[PDB]
């Protein structure tokens, strides 16, 4: 069998208040997850994600192949040529088995300045209708909020890390712009599981979805409790253990990027679980014309040979090469 990978557990509490030195604590055991495996569990981070895992399963299970039809990405439907990165990711049935629902920032409104100059990444969230899905837009938007808040906090532990002031990441991670995603993931139980919905790794595990780093400044995971990740360490690709009370962090392309790779963004692959399950990332992007100029935190005079790269071209391209890379989702 695959090892366990160690993935700490992190109380991230202090990071929500005002002793110092309790952040550079938690601070510390950031830096540590960081630079071994590159993923630890967010523990005492105040959201109700069982509340969350409710009202996402009352969403999957009561939506309608009609309704996914008018929510649908440009993917699927060429109507909804707007639709790029919001709204509903079909399954396909005997051949796909995941389907999706990705929203934005809620202050992508059809007023705001990137959406009236038509900017790439940013779009207005599509949502069912509210006498279909009572409470659900407000109830979603409402966990954008509560994730980003949980997300800043994060930030700042891992600007401490880092040996800068806490507001170093968290100064570009603003409500107004940022390019921030929730996705809401559906894994089905199926009898029996269409094989061509079922990939091979060269190992021969069985996988949903292949090898990827993150196109993300850091990731912020909340699963159900079922088994299913692995990361590629020395040692081989290795299990990460569930917690469904906590929320699983790594970091993503462009922190490896700013960092010169002393926080790795870890190489990652979803092993194929005959469950039914859930997968909600919240992909934690800053705004589209957010610049940190790179940093090497390894070297004496903390420079580094990589050149400044807008957050906007980061992630404009990165999310093209993932699909190519792994497929449509
Ligand atoms: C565990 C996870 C976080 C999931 N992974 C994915 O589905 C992949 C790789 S993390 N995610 C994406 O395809 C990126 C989505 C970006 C989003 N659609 C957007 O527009 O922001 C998964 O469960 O499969
Ligand atoms: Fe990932």
């Amino acid at each position: 069998s695959v090892s366990k990978a160690n993935v700490p557990k992190i109380d991230v509490s202090p990071l929500f208040g005002d002793d110092q030195a309790a952040k550079m604590r938690v601070a510390q055991q950031i830096d540590a997850a960081s630079r071994d495996t590159g993923f630890f569990y967010a523990v005492n981070h105040g959201i109700n994600v069982q509340r969350l895992s409710q009202k996402t399963k009352e969403f999957h299970m009561s939506i309608t192949p009609e309704e996914k039809w008018d929510l649908a990405i440009r993917a699927y439907n060429k109507e909804h040529q707007d639709q790029v990165r919001a709204g509903y990711y079909l399954s396909i049935p005997g051949k796909k088995a995941v389907e999706s629902f990705c929203y934005l920032n809620p202050n992508f409104t059809p007023d705001h300045p990137r959406i009236q100059a038509k900017t790439p990444t940013h779009e207005v969230n599509v949502w069912p209708d509210e006498t279909k899905h009572p409470g659900f837009q407000d109830f979603a938007e409402q966990y954008y909020w509560d994730v980003f808040g949980l997300s800043s906090a994060l930030l700042k532990g891992y600007a401490l890390a880092l040996g800068k002031e806490e507001n170093f990441f968290a100064r570009h991670f603003k409500p107004d712009d940022t390019l921030a995603s929730v996705v809401l993931i559906r894994y089905p139980y199926l009898d029996p599981y269409p094989e061509a919905a079922i990939k091979t790794a060269a190992d021969g595990t069985k996988l949903s979805f292949e090898w990827h780093e993150d196109v993300s400044l850091i990731t912020v995971l909340y699963q159900s409790n079922v088994q299913n990740l692995q990361v590629e360490t020395a040692a081989g690709y290795q299990d990460i253990e569930a917690d469904d009370t906590g929320y699983l962090i790594n970091c993503g392309s462009y922190m490896a990027h700013l960092t010169n790779n002393y926080y790795k963004a870890p190489i990652h692959r979803v092993k194929w679980v005959n469950a039914e399950r859930q997968s909600l990332p919240f992909f934690v992007n800053l705004g589209y014309d957010s610049v940190i100029d790179p940093f090497d935190p390894r070297e004496p005079n903390g420079k580094s040979d990589r050149e400044p790269l807008s957050y906007g071209d980061y992630l404009q391209n990165g999310l093209v090469s993932l699909i190519n890379k792994n497929g449509q989702t």
